[PDB]
Order: C-alpha cells, then sequence, then structure tokens
C-alpha cells in the first residue's frame, strides 16, 4: 500500500547572482509517524525512499521550481506521517520548497512547507527534519513528535562555540565587536558596543571568526559575514539582491569614485545649486575607466543611467519633481518633521523656555537662550500658545551636545547641537519660529528672515538642524530602532520556538532578510571607514552615538500610541476609535500609521485566542517563556533590569509583544526607510554633514555669504564626493525588490493547516486594501493638502500597504528586508 508524494525544489543555479541527476539514489526521504512510536517513544521511521521521476505535468509551479514524483511504502503498522528526514547525496546543495502527500490522513492531503537549503548529507551532524504544517503549542504536540521537536531546537541553538560555516543553521548572540579593523590600522579600532554599562547595545548574530591579532576583544575580518543559511536569501533575479549592492558600493564603486577626485577629472566641489541638479539632468561626466569599473556590476548598474563612456545620471528625487525650489521654504522644512523621512522626533512643548537635562558642571547653563518676546506666533501670546498646545519642538540639544566637541575636532566636520521651535498655526500647518545653535565650553538664536544676509543665515541655520536630523534618522530612527533592535528577537525565535509553534508562524514572516542585511551592514555600512562613517557628520563616532541613545530605548514606548503620547503630540482619549487624540490633527505619519497599527492589532487579537484561551495557557507555554526570557536577558541583555519589560504572563502581554514586534518590522521601518531617496536625493534638502560653523562678521567667508549664498550653503554641507556615495546608498535602501513580500501577504498559502487562522489572515488582507483606499482619499482631500502634499506637491504615500517594485515612495514590507 503506497502513498503518492510530490516534491518541489529549486536547484542552486536558479537562485544565484541538470535535472536528471536528482533521480536514482541521489535524494532520499524517510517519513516519520505522528501516531505510532518505537520503544523509546519516538515516531517510527520509514525506509529510505528516492525521487522516482520528473513531474512536468503540474500547473501550480513557479519560476525555477521543478517537481518530482515519489511513492512511499507505508503499511498499517506505521500510522499517520507528521514529519520527514531528507538526505542529499549530491555534492551540490538545492533549495527544498515542499512535500505534498496525497490522500492519507483525516484531512486527506498532508502539506509540508519547508523552504530550506539542503546541503550534502555529510556536512550535517544530524539529519535534516521537516514537519507538516499543523500548528502545536508544546503541550499539544503529538507524543511521538515531542522529542524530535526539542532535538531540532537544540540543534538550532548550537553550543556557543566554533567558527560558523556557510551551511550551518545555528542561531546565537554576540556583541558588536566586529566593526573595527585594528589589525589593518590602529586608526580603525572601535569600541565594543554591548555588554557594558558604558556602551550598552543590542546583540547581533554570532559568527565566531575569533580574535584579531592586536585586540583580543575585537573579532577578525572575513570575506563573508555568516548568517544561518536560510536567512541568506536567494533571489530569482540578480537585480533583487539589493542587499549585496551596498557591499559592491563600498569595495568597488567608492574606491573608483575616489580615484576620479584624486586625478582631478571632475571638479572637487559643487559651486552652484545647478551643479547639484545636474546630477539628475545631464548627468555628471567621469573618466572612462571609472564608468567601465561600475556599469558591469549587477544591482549597482540599475541605479544610474549612462552612455557607456563618460555619463552617470541619477534618477530625479520626488521632492524636486514639481518644484525645484520648494524645499527651501519654511513650510516644507516644517512639514517634513511630520510627513518626511524622519517624522517621529518632534515633541510637544508645555513649558517655556525648554530646559536641558545635561550636567551643568560639564556643559554650562543649558537653559535655552530663546526669548518668548522674539517669536512671531501669528498674534498669539506665549501663554495662549502653550495653553492651547500649539507649541512644538525638534530638540537635538541634549543628544548632540556630548559629542559636539569630539566631532568638531575632526578635520572636515563642524556642527552645532540645535533646537527648533515650531508653532501650529490656525490653518493646521507648522511654522518654524526660532532655531538655537549651541556649542559647549558662540551659542546663538537665529530667527526667520526672508531678505538680506539674515535670510541666508537662516537657511544655513536650517541646514545645521537637518544635519542633526539626518545623523539621528540614519543611526537612531532607522539603524538602531529597526535593524539593530529587531535582530535579537529573530535569534530568540529560531532558538526557542519550534517551526510548529503558533507564535513562530505569526512572527517569522516579519523577519525575512533582516539578519542578512544587518550582516552585510556590519561589513560595509557601519564598519570602520564604511559608508556611513565616510558620508555622515560624526565619522568614527557614528555607531557609538547610537549606543548613547539606546540607553533610553524602551520597548513598550515603541508602540505607536505610547510613542505619540510620550512625545506630547497626542493625548489619551477613549472617545476616539484609536484611543488617542492627535494635537496635530493632520499629522500624516501618525494619522496614517494609526490605521495600520489598529489593523495589525486586530489580526493579533484574532490569532492568539486560536491557541491560548487563558492567561494560564500563556504562562504554561515552556517554549514561549524561554523565548521571551532569552530575548530580554540575552538579546537586549544590557537593559534586562529595567522595569518596563512585559512579563508575558497574560494573554494581553502576549498580544502587546507580538504587536510591537510586527509594528517595528513592517510599518515603522517602512515609514522611516522608503522616503530616504525621495526626500534626501537632493543633498540640499537632507545634508548628511556640515563642515563649518557660521562665518564671523568681517571675514571673507561672511562676504561670500552676502554675495554668493549658494556657495556658502554648499561649502557648509556635504562635499561632492560623499554626496555621490550617499545618494547611491540611499537609492538602494529606498528600492523595493520585485520579490518583496508586503504586509497582509505570505510566501506560501499553506503555512498552516488551521482553517480559522487562515480566515483571520484573509480578513487582515482585506482590511489593508480598505485602509489603502481611505489613505488615497486623504491625499485627495483638499483640506489636508497643507501637510499631506505641501509646497513640494508630494502626497504622503509611504504608509500605503501595497506597492510595485522600484523606487515607489509607498508600500509596507512585512519585515526589515533592506
Ligand atoms: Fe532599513
Amino acid at each position: 500500500h503506497k502513498i503518492k508524494g510530490t516534491v518541489v525544489l529549486m536547484p542552486k543555479n536558479e537562485l544565484e547572482v541538470n535535472l536528471n541527476a536528482f533521480l536514482g539514489r541521489s535524494v532520499s526521504l524517510q517519513l516519520i509517524s505522528a501516531t505510532k512510536a518505537d520503544a523509546h517513544g519516538k515516531g517510527k521511521v520509514g525506509k529510505d525512499t528516492f525521487l522516482e521521476g520528473i513531474n512536468t505535468s503540474l500547473p501550480t509551479l513557479g519560476a525555477g521550481e521543478s517537481a518530482f514524483n515519489i511513492h512511499f511504502e507505508w503499511d498499517g503498522s506505521m500510522g499517520i506521517p507528521g514529519a520527514f528526514y531528507i538526505k542529499n547525496y549530491m555534492q551540490v546543495e538545492f533549495f527544498l520548497k515542499s512535500l505534498t502527500l496525497e490522500a492519507i490522513s483525516n484531512q486527506g492531503t498532508i502539506r509540508f512547507v519547508c523552504n530550506s537549503w539542503v546541503y550534502n548529507t555529510k556536512l550535517y551532524k544530524s539529519v535534516r527534519i521537516f514537519f507538516a504544517n499543523h500548528t502545536y503549542v508544546p503541550s499539544e504536540t503529538p507524543a511521538p513528535l515531542v522529542e524530535y521537536r526539542e532535538e531540532e531546537l537544540k540543534s538550532l541553538r548550537g553550543n556557543g562555540t566554533g567558527e560558523r560555516k556557510e551551511y550551518d543553521r545555528i542561531y546565537d548572540y554576540d556583541v558588536y565587536n566586529d566593526l573595527g579593523n585594528p589589525d589593518k590600522s590602529e586608526k580603525l579600532a572601535r569600541p565594543v558596543l554591548g555588554g557594558s554599562s558604558t556602551f550598552p547595545y543590542p546583540r547581533r548574530g554570532r559568527t565566531g571568526r575569533g580574535p584579531t591579532v592586536t585586540d583580543p576583544n575585537t573579532e577578525k575580518q572575513g570575506e563573508v559575514f555568516y548568517v544561518p543559511r536560510d536567512e541568506n536569501l536567494g533571489h530569482l533575479k540578480s537585480k533583487d539582491a539589493l542587499e549585496i549592492g551596498t557591499k559592491s558600493l563600498s569595495q568597488i564603486v567608492q574606491p573608483a569614485f575616489e580615484s576620479a577626485f584624486d586625478l582631478k577629472s571632475t571638479p572637487i566641489e559643487f559651486h552652484s545649486f545647478q551643479d547639484v541638479h545636474d546630477l539628475y539632468e545631464g548627468g555628471i561626466k567621469l573618466p572612462r575607466d571609472v564608468i567601465s569599473t561600475i556599469i558591469p556590476l549587477p544591482v549597482i548598474k540599475e541605479l544610474y543611467r549612462t552612455d557607456g563612456q563618460h555619463i552617470l545620471k541619477f534618477p530625479q528625487p520626488h521632492v524636486v519633481q514639481v518644484s525645484q525650489s520648494a524645499w527651501m521654504t519654511d513650510e516644507e522644512f516644517a512639514r517634513e518633521m511630520i510627513a518626511g523621512v524622519n517624522p517621529c522626533v518632534i515633541r510637544g512643548l508645555e513649558e517655556f523656555p525648554p530646559k536641558s537635562n545635561l550636567d551643568p558642571a560639564i556643559y554650562g547653563d543649558q537653559s535655552s537662550k530663546i526669548t518668548a518676546d522674539s517669536l512671531d506666533l501669528d498674534g498669539y501670546t506665549m501663554d495662549e500658545a502653550l495653553g492651547s498646545r500649539r507649541l512644538f519642538m525638534l530638540d537635538y540639544h541634549d543628544i548632540f551636545m556630548p559629542y559636539v566637541r569630539q566631532i568638531n575636532q575632526l578635520n572636515s566636520a563642524k556642527t552645532y547641537a540645535t533646537r527648533t521651535i515650531l508653532f501650529l498655526r490656525e490653518d493646521g500647518t507648522l511654522k518654524p519660529v526660532a532655531i538655537e545653535l549651541s556649542l559647549p565650553h558662540v551659542s546663538q538664536v537665529v530667527l526667520p528672515a526672508k531678505e538680506g544676509v539674515e535670510s541666508t543665515i537662516w537657511l544655513l541655520a536650517k541646514a545645521y538642524v537637518i544635519v542633526n536630523d539626518s545623523c539621528y534618522h540614519q543611526l537612531m530612527s532607522h539603524w538602531l530602532n529597526t535593524h539593530a533592535a529587531m535582530e535579537p528577537f529573530v535569534i530568540a525565535t529560531h532558538r526557542h520556538l519550534s517551526v510548529l509553534h503558533p507564535i513562530y508562524k505569526l512572527l517569522t514572516p516579519h523577519y525575512r532578510n533582516n539578519m542578512n542585511i544587518n550582516a552585510l551592514a556590519r561589513q560595509s555600512l557601519i564598519n570602520a571607514n564604511g559608508a556611513i562613517e565616510t558620508t555622515f557628520l560624526p565619522s568614527k563616532y557614528s555607531v557609538e552615538m547610537s549606543s548613547a541613545v539606546y540607553k533610553n530605548w524602551v520597548f513598550t514606548d515603541q508602540a505607536l500610541p505610547a510613542d505619540l503620547i510620550k512625545r506630547g503630540v497626542a493625548i489619551k482619549d477613549p472617545s476616539t476609535p484609536h484611543g488617542v487624540r492627535l494635537l496635530i490633527e493632520d499629522y500624516p505619519y501618525a494619522a496614517d500609521g494609526l490605521e495600520i497599527w489598529a489593523a495589525i492589532k486586530t489580526w493579533v487579537q484574532e490569532y492568539v485566542p486560536l491557541y491560548y484561551a487563558r492567561d494560564d495557557d500563556v504562562k504554561n507555554d515552556s517554549e514561549l517563556q524561554h523565548w521571551w526570557k532569552e530575548a530580554v536577558e540575552k538579546g537586549h541583555g544590557d537593559l534586562k533590569d529595567k522595569p518596563w519589560w512585559p512579563k508575558l504572563q497574560t494573554l494581553e502581554d502576549l498580544v502587546e509583544v507580538c504587536l510591537i514586534i510586527i509594528w517595528i518590522a513592517s510599518a515603522l521601518h517602512a515609514a522611516v526607510n522608503f522616503g530616504q531617496y525621495p526626500y534626501g536625493g537632493l543633498i540640499m534638502n537632507r545634508p548628511t554633514a556640515s563642515r563649518r560653523l557660521l562665518p564671523e562678521k568681517g571675514t571673507p567667508e561672511y562676504e561670500e555669504m552676502i554675495n554668493n549664498h549658494e556657495k556658502a550653503y554648499l561649502r557648509t554641507i556635504t562635499s561632492k564626493l560623499p554626496t555621490l556615495i550617499s545618494l547611491s546608498v540611499i537609492e538602494i535602501l529606498s528600492t523595493h525588490a520585485s520579490d518583496e513580500v508586503y504586509l497582509g501577504q505570505r510566501d506560501n498559502p499553506h503555512w498552516t493547516s488551521d482553517s480559522k487562522a487562515l480566515q483571520a489572515f484573509q480578513k487582515f488582507g482585506n482590511k489593508l486594501k480598505e485602509i489603502e483606499e481611505k489613505l488615497v482619499r486623504r491625499n485627495n482631500d483638499p483640506s489636508l493638502q497643507g501637510n499631506r502634499l505641501g509646497p513640494v506637491q508630494l502626497p504622503y504615500t509611504l504608509l500605503y500597504p501595497s506597492s510595485e517594485e522600484g523606487l515607489t515612495f509607498r508600500g509596507i514590507p512585512n519585515s526589515i528586508s533592506i
């Protein structure tokens, strides 16, 4: 009596950047019973069974997928299959998608969703096992599968030692000691981030390459930063390997650009604003050997357009797509703090002046020098303004002040720590009314002006603010709060939740490609002399600055309502549907985000109850308790003592934790990531660095400012060479791969057998299509054009759920996938 099976797999060549060799005795499968056990209680194991033949007569197949027939001998003593071993006897690895068994059990068909690389059987200490798609909390695991379930978890965890190899599937933690390169040079040494109270930091995935020669504390370099093999995503099309673009940029392209500036083949500085707009019109002209080193590289070559010989042209940023000059206005400057690339730092102001929390013994009186009588508040008094909650601020003073001295000693960096005061006008748009530029150890207030040298000083003051915001966005809003903060949860999930676990299935789609991009970022983006260090103001202090901000990171404050309330931009109000009332009614990021938040909340609340009926059930899930214990105590271990960590003893706790993780991975990361090039592609709108302080009265710098304001700006912001590298970086980060999996989607529709979970997930996908319509309406509502479109006429679509491939300024991926 035979069971007919179909195996779907992808050979290696199809996923990189001969089908009959799979037949014969090359690939074996053995089924494992879920209902009949041997003496020691384990599911009985069937016989080695080999792929019989190709199956071209199957219509569901996708690109690169091939199917194979197989028939198992499975008699009455064997029971119902719930798992299977596979052994690859080929020398090459292949990517196993699924096994489908026809007509055997109560539900008839048994589906195994695998999606896993299967290397030659000699490379594995234990045989590869895969489970059917039924969901089981540990207490409901069929008894003959119990031991397998735990043994695979033990295998994923490893023993905390060893150099990790390509095919390893071992998840473990380590600190950020792999960014400095002291064996090459003592100037490339970097503090270890994590495991101390000086430099607390989230953990990253352990690689085990062992110590450098000069510093035992720092991990040595490698050509390949390991991630556990199934995190290392293959792509059908080489253009979708966006993550490897950043590696090419730093190793190949940037040294090429650097040659063209050393040989004086192009002007070393921008000289007008037109020199910058040229980048996306006539292209910049370059030596032939530089273009010939760039245009053959995959991914990199998709960024620019070229004539083959001398041109590289960048695409046109969305922000200059209607007005070339609207970025320069105070209204857009202000609007981007609520509908821009970094829309989540502005705070409400309830006392005036604002005060610093810094130690006056080290910095001085840090009471703000801004006077209430110098502000033009549209006729309001200060008391009125405060009292009707119309005053706001972008306060970077306390964050940057401890680093200004260090940064200002470097050779091509000068900055201030800035505060910006904003007033909410009766028409609902924000108005900037003052900017304070502070130094430690002059520290000036600058007021809006439209005429005279004073208006140029104001323009420059706005640039220092945005330099501040750019550093904070890249390192904090984006790198720390999404990429870095999420990796520990990824590791914990694979270590302590079985593939069988309901919460494993809920969360893992929101991890896709996360460990992989971080690994490549640790190697090329945030490493010593990497792309961030060489294009952003703080140079070698960039990453360690994120450690200072992480001291105040709070997991429960990452929930959107908690965040709006913490920042003074909303108030708790149980008469609203979302439970908060916005103090800036028309706040695009928060207003759109609250719809996404609520939809995710509904999905999570409908899913958990399918597997957990009572707080008792949560408390008694050993796998769930071990996961959460480790995530806090090891993954975010330097913050394990804090009192705000949920305890995970209640249904409500479980829903809260899952909702925060999914929020961070999908919509939060999308809102801060996918506007990077649309707004920041014009280097004058989002300068990444500043190079001098304001010119002093009676100097030729000052004279220039009066005569040529464009040159005083460009001479202040990011130089030409870093501009080219950084636009390329953010053009990559802003691009959706064609193979993205967006929110409300999943790669496989049979991820679970539970028809109830599948329907709750179908309702979620609908609710998102509905919301996307509501958001399209808002962008067309002419009452909201002041904030949603602004003078640059760029509707706020970053929180549209769906999107097509490319640089689209919309679409929420499931995960931190780039
Ligand atoms: Fe990102």
